[PDB]
Protein backbone atom coordinates (compact mmCIF):
# COMPACT_ATOMS: atom_id res chain seq x y z
CA UNK A 1 0.00 0.00 0.00
CA UNK A 2 1.17 3.49 -0.93
CA UNK A 3 2.43 5.91 1.71
CA UNK A 4 -0.25 8.48 2.47
CA UNK A 5 0.79 12.10 1.95
CA UNK A 6 -1.17 14.91 3.61
CA UNK A 7 -2.76 17.58 1.48
CA UNK A 8 -1.07 20.06 3.83
CA UNK A 9 2.33 18.84 2.65
CA UNK A 10 1.60 19.38 -1.09
CA UNK A 11 1.95 22.68 -2.92
CA UNK A 12 0.69 22.97 -6.50
CA UNK A 13 2.68 25.38 -8.66
CA UNK A 14 2.19 24.66 -12.38
CA UNK A 15 -0.51 23.12 -14.60
CA UNK A 16 1.24 20.84 -17.08
CA UNK A 17 -1.50 19.16 -19.10
CA UNK A 18 -3.87 16.25 -19.01
CA UNK A 19 -3.74 12.51 -19.29
CA UNK A 20 -6.61 10.06 -19.74
CA UNK A 21 -9.14 11.39 -17.19
CA UNK A 22 -6.25 12.93 -15.21
CA UNK A 23 -4.94 16.44 -14.63
CA UNK A 24 -1.16 16.88 -14.28
CA UNK A 25 0.71 19.45 -12.19
CA UNK A 26 4.19 20.27 -10.98
CA UNK A 27 4.43 20.82 -7.27
CA UNK A 28 6.41 20.46 -4.08
CA UNK A 29 6.12 17.87 -1.34
CA UNK A 30 7.29 18.85 2.17
CA UNK A 31 8.55 15.63 3.69
CA UNK A 32 10.55 14.19 6.55
CA UNK A 33 13.25 12.30 4.66
CA UNK A 34 16.03 10.02 5.69
CA UNK A 35 17.76 11.02 8.91
CA UNK A 36 14.69 13.13 9.73
CA UNK A 37 15.94 15.82 7.36
CA UNK A 38 13.17 18.11 6.12
CA UNK A 39 13.17 18.32 2.31
CA UNK A 40 11.05 20.26 -0.19
CA UNK A 41 10.99 17.79 -3.06
CA UNK A 42 9.83 18.58 -6.61
CA UNK A 43 6.95 16.28 -7.55
CA UNK A 44 4.72 15.44 -10.49
CA UNK A 45 1.11 15.26 -9.36
CA UNK A 46 -1.57 13.26 -11.19
CA UNK A 47 -5.12 14.21 -10.03
CA UNK A 48 -8.16 11.95 -10.51
CA UNK A 49 -11.73 13.02 -9.76
CA UNK A 50 -13.24 10.77 -7.07
CA UNK A 51 -16.62 10.98 -8.83
CA UNK A 52 -15.06 8.85 -11.62
CA UNK A 53 -14.76 6.10 -9.04
CA UNK A 54 -14.15 3.15 -11.38
CA UNK A 55 -11.41 5.05 -13.25
CA UNK A 56 -9.75 6.10 -9.96
CA UNK A 57 -9.76 2.59 -8.53
CA UNK A 58 -8.24 1.20 -11.73
CA UNK A 59 -5.58 3.93 -11.89
CA UNK A 60 -4.43 3.59 -8.30
CA UNK A 61 -4.52 -0.21 -8.21
CA UNK A 62 -2.33 -0.25 -11.32
CA UNK A 63 0.12 2.32 -9.93
CA UNK A 64 0.30 0.52 -6.59
CA UNK A 65 0.83 -2.94 -8.05
CA UNK A 66 3.68 -1.74 -10.22
CA UNK A 67 5.27 0.37 -7.45
CA UNK A 68 5.51 -2.85 -5.40
CA UNK A 69 8.25 -3.82 -7.94
CA UNK A 70 11.19 -1.49 -7.34
CA UNK A 71 13.30 -1.20 -10.51
CA UNK A 72 15.88 1.20 -11.96
CA UNK A 73 13.72 1.71 -15.09
CA UNK A 74 10.29 1.99 -13.38
CA UNK A 75 9.14 5.42 -12.19
CA UNK A 76 9.19 6.15 -8.46
CA UNK A 77 5.82 6.95 -6.93
CA UNK A 78 6.18 8.51 -3.51
CA UNK A 79 2.59 7.82 -2.44
CA UNK A 80 -1.00 9.09 -2.69
CA UNK A 81 -2.98 11.98 -1.26
CA UNK A 82 -6.62 11.17 -0.53
CA UNK A 83 -7.24 14.85 -1.02
CA UNK A 84 -10.93 15.29 -0.36
CA UNK A 85 -12.91 14.98 -3.60
CA UNK A 86 -9.76 13.98 -5.53
CA UNK A 87 -7.16 11.24 -5.27
CA UNK A 88 -3.64 12.36 -6.21
CA UNK A 89 -0.61 10.28 -7.26
CA UNK A 90 2.61 11.93 -6.08
CA UNK A 91 5.39 10.91 -8.43
CA UNK A 92 9.01 11.80 -8.89
CA UNK A 93 9.57 14.77 -11.18
CA UNK A 94 11.77 13.50 -14.05
CA UNK A 95 14.12 16.27 -15.15
CA UNK A 96 13.86 15.92 -18.99
CA UNK A 97 10.28 14.68 -19.14
CA UNK A 98 8.49 12.69 -21.79
CA UNK A 99 10.64 11.30 -24.60
CA UNK A 100 8.33 12.28 -27.46
CA UNK A 101 8.45 15.97 -26.44
CA UNK A 102 12.20 15.71 -25.88
CA UNK A 103 12.77 14.35 -29.40
CA UNK A 104 10.71 17.22 -30.86
CA UNK A 105 12.48 19.90 -28.82
CA UNK A 106 15.83 18.48 -29.92
CA UNK A 107 14.68 18.35 -33.59
CA UNK A 108 15.49 14.65 -33.80
CA UNK A 109 19.22 15.46 -33.62
CA UNK A 110 19.96 12.20 -31.98
CA UNK A 111 21.87 9.32 -33.47
CA UNK A 112 20.86 5.73 -33.89
CA UNK A 113 23.06 4.52 -31.01
CA UNK A 114 21.16 6.82 -28.62
CA UNK A 115 17.87 5.38 -29.92
CA UNK A 116 19.18 1.82 -29.43
CA UNK A 117 20.20 2.51 -25.83
CA UNK A 118 16.72 3.86 -24.98
CA UNK A 119 15.10 0.91 -26.73
CA UNK A 120 17.26 -1.58 -24.77
CA UNK A 121 16.45 0.11 -21.44
CA UNK A 122 12.75 -0.07 -22.18
CA UNK A 123 13.09 -3.71 -23.25
CA UNK A 124 14.84 -4.51 -19.96
CA UNK A 125 12.00 -2.85 -18.05
CA UNK A 126 9.50 -4.87 -20.08
CA UNK A 127 11.42 -8.07 -19.47
CA UNK A 128 11.26 -7.48 -15.72
CA UNK A 129 7.50 -6.90 -15.99
CA UNK A 130 7.12 -10.04 -18.11
CA UNK A 131 9.01 -12.11 -15.52
CA UNK A 132 6.58 -10.70 -12.92
CA UNK A 133 3.58 -11.37 -15.23
CA UNK A 134 2.50 -7.77 -14.78
CA UNK A 135 0.78 -6.14 -17.78
CA UNK A 136 1.48 -2.44 -18.18
CA UNK A 137 -1.04 -1.68 -20.90
CA UNK A 138 0.00 1.90 -21.75
CA UNK A 139 3.47 1.68 -23.24
CA UNK A 140 4.14 4.69 -25.48
CA UNK A 141 6.87 7.28 -26.00
CA UNK A 142 5.07 9.89 -23.86
CA UNK A 143 5.40 7.39 -21.00
CA UNK A 144 9.16 7.07 -21.50
CA UNK A 145 10.65 9.55 -18.99
CA UNK A 146 14.17 10.87 -19.58
CA UNK A 147 16.07 11.06 -16.31
CA UNK A 148 19.46 12.01 -17.76
CA UNK A 149 20.80 13.12 -21.15
CA UNK A 150 23.74 11.36 -22.71
CA UNK A 151 27.20 12.53 -21.58
CA UNK A 152 29.74 12.08 -24.39
CA UNK A 153 32.70 12.67 -22.06
CA UNK A 154 31.90 9.76 -19.72
CA UNK A 155 30.29 7.71 -22.51
CA UNK A 156 27.18 7.38 -20.35
CA UNK A 157 23.99 6.91 -22.38
CA UNK A 158 20.68 8.62 -21.83
CA UNK A 159 18.76 6.95 -19.00
CA UNK A 160 14.98 6.40 -18.95
CA UNK A 161 12.16 5.19 -16.77
CA UNK A 162 8.67 3.87 -17.68
CA UNK A 163 5.73 5.76 -16.26
CA UNK A 164 2.81 4.34 -14.26
CA UNK A 165 0.10 2.41 -16.15
CA UNK A 166 -2.86 4.73 -15.77
CA UNK A 167 -6.45 3.54 -16.12
CA UNK A 168 -6.75 0.04 -17.52
CA UNK A 169 -7.94 -0.48 -21.06
CA UNK A 170 -10.36 -3.03 -19.56
CA UNK A 171 -12.37 -0.10 -18.07
CA UNK A 172 -11.78 2.72 -20.54
CA UNK A 173 -14.48 3.64 -23.08
CA UNK A 174 -14.14 2.00 -26.48
CA UNK A 175 -13.71 5.39 -28.11
CA UNK A 176 -10.60 6.03 -25.95
CA UNK A 177 -9.14 2.66 -26.97
CA UNK A 178 -9.76 3.52 -30.59
CA UNK A 179 -8.02 6.86 -30.21
CA UNK A 180 -5.10 4.84 -28.81
CA UNK A 181 -4.72 2.81 -32.03
CA UNK A 182 -2.02 1.74 -32.97
CA UNK A 183 -0.67 1.43 -29.40
CA UNK A 184 -3.67 -0.66 -28.29
CA UNK A 185 -3.35 -3.93 -30.27
CA UNK A 186 -6.01 -5.33 -32.62
CA UNK A 187 -7.14 -8.09 -30.23
CA UNK A 188 -7.97 -5.53 -27.54
CA UNK A 189 -9.98 -3.42 -29.97
CA UNK A 190 -11.90 -6.60 -30.78
CA UNK A 191 -12.41 -7.31 -27.09
CA UNK A 192 -10.68 -5.52 -24.16
CA UNK A 193 -10.76 -8.80 -22.20
CA UNK A 194 -8.01 -9.93 -24.62
CA UNK A 195 -5.57 -7.81 -22.60
CA UNK A 196 -2.51 -9.99 -22.07
CA UNK A 197 1.26 -9.72 -21.70
CA UNK A 198 1.26 -9.88 -25.49
CA UNK A 199 -0.42 -6.48 -25.46
CA UNK A 200 2.77 -4.80 -24.29
CA UNK A 201 4.89 -6.41 -27.00
CA UNK A 202 2.67 -4.79 -29.67
CA UNK A 203 2.74 -1.42 -27.88
CA UNK A 204 6.51 -1.67 -27.54
CA UNK A 205 6.71 -1.92 -31.32
CA UNK A 206 4.61 1.20 -31.70
CA UNK A 207 6.82 2.95 -29.18
CA UNK A 208 9.97 2.01 -31.13
CA UNK A 209 8.30 3.58 -34.18
CA UNK A 210 7.84 6.81 -32.21
CA UNK A 211 11.46 6.80 -31.03
CA UNK A 212 12.64 6.28 -34.58
CA UNK A 213 10.24 8.93 -35.97
CA UNK A 214 11.49 11.84 -33.82
CA UNK A 215 8.38 11.96 -31.71
CA UNK A 216 5.83 11.86 -34.49
CA UNK A 217 2.63 10.02 -33.75
CA UNK A 218 1.79 7.07 -36.07
CA UNK A 219 -1.57 7.30 -37.90
CA UNK A 220 -2.04 10.85 -36.59
CA UNK A 221 -4.01 11.75 -39.76
CA UNK A 222 -6.61 9.02 -39.08
CA UNK A 223 -9.79 9.49 -37.03
CA UNK A 224 -11.17 6.85 -34.66
CA UNK A 225 -13.27 5.15 -37.35
CA UNK A 226 -10.44 5.05 -39.89
CA UNK A 227 -8.13 3.62 -37.17
CA UNK A 228 -10.68 0.88 -36.36
CA UNK A 229 -10.79 0.15 -40.09
CA UNK A 230 -6.99 0.19 -40.29
CA UNK A 231 -7.04 -2.89 -38.01
CA UNK A 232 -10.03 -4.48 -39.82
CA UNK A 233 -7.87 -4.29 -42.95
CA UNK A 234 -4.79 -5.72 -41.11
CA UNK A 235 -2.46 -2.92 -42.13
CA UNK A 236 1.01 -2.35 -40.63
CA UNK A 237 2.80 0.88 -39.90
CA UNK A 238 5.10 2.45 -42.48
CA UNK A 239 8.78 1.99 -41.92
CA UNK A 240 10.11 4.71 -39.57
CA UNK A 241 12.51 7.48 -40.46
CA UNK A 242 15.43 5.59 -38.92
CA UNK A 243 14.84 2.29 -40.69
CA UNK A 244 17.26 0.33 -38.51
CA UNK A 245 14.49 -0.78 -36.16
CA UNK A 246 11.92 -1.44 -38.93
CA UNK A 247 12.28 -5.21 -38.74
CA UNK A 248 11.93 -5.26 -34.94
CA UNK A 249 8.84 -3.05 -35.09
CA UNK A 250 7.16 -5.38 -37.61
CA UNK A 251 8.14 -8.44 -35.58
CA UNK A 252 6.58 -6.94 -32.44
CA UNK A 253 3.47 -5.60 -34.20
CA UNK A 254 2.33 -9.11 -35.12
CA UNK A 255 -1.40 -9.51 -35.57
CA UNK A 256 -1.04 -12.98 -33.98
CA UNK A 257 -0.41 -12.20 -30.28
CA UNK A 258 1.19 -15.58 -29.54
CA UNK A 259 3.85 -14.92 -32.24
CA UNK A 260 5.19 -11.72 -30.69
CA UNK A 261 8.70 -12.42 -29.38
CA UNK A 262 9.68 -12.40 -25.72
CA UNK A 263 11.40 -9.38 -24.23
CA UNK A 264 14.49 -11.53 -23.71
CA UNK A 265 14.51 -12.24 -27.46
CA UNK A 266 13.90 -8.57 -28.20
CA UNK A 267 16.91 -7.61 -26.05
CA UNK A 268 19.09 -10.07 -27.97
CA UNK A 269 17.95 -8.56 -31.26
CA UNK A 270 18.71 -5.04 -30.07
CA UNK A 271 22.14 -6.12 -28.86
CA UNK A 272 22.90 -7.71 -32.27
CA UNK A 273 22.25 -4.44 -34.17
CA UNK A 274 25.87 -3.55 -33.37
C1 LIG B 1 3.96 16.15 -17.77
C2 LIG B 1 2.85 15.54 -18.40
C3 LIG B 1 1.92 16.27 -19.43
C4 LIG B 1 0.91 15.31 -19.91
S1 LIG B 1 1.22 13.82 -19.17
C5 LIG B 1 2.54 14.17 -18.17
C6 LIG B 1 3.25 13.17 -17.23
N1 LIG B 1 4.32 12.33 -17.81
C7 LIG B 1 3.78 11.56 -18.97
C8 LIG B 1 5.44 13.21 -18.21
C9 LIG B 1 6.29 13.47 -16.90
N2 LIG B 1 6.31 12.63 -15.82
C10 LIG B 1 7.19 12.89 -14.80
N3 LIG B 1 7.21 12.03 -13.66
N4 LIG B 1 8.02 13.96 -14.79
C11 LIG B 1 7.93 14.78 -15.88
N5 LIG B 1 8.82 15.87 -15.91
C12 LIG B 1 8.66 17.03 -16.79
C13 LIG B 1 7.34 17.57 -16.98
C14 LIG B 1 7.27 18.76 -17.82
C15 LIG B 1 8.43 19.35 -18.33
C16 LIG B 1 9.75 18.81 -18.10
C17 LIG B 1 9.86 17.66 -17.26
N6 LIG B 1 7.12 14.55 -16.95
Amino acid sequence: VFHKIRNEDLIFNESLGQGTFTKIFKGVRREVGDYGQLHETEVLLKVLDKAHRNYSESFFEAASMMSKLSHKHLVLNYGVCFCGDENILVQEFVKFGSLDTYLKKNKNCINILWKLEVAKQLAWAMHFLEENTLIHGNVCAKNILLIREEDRKTGNPPFIKLSDPGISITVLPKDILQERIPWVPPECIENPKNLNLATDKWSFGTTLWEICSGGDKPLSALDSQRKLQFYEDRHQLPAPKAAELANLINNCMDYEPDHRPSFRAIIRDLNSLF
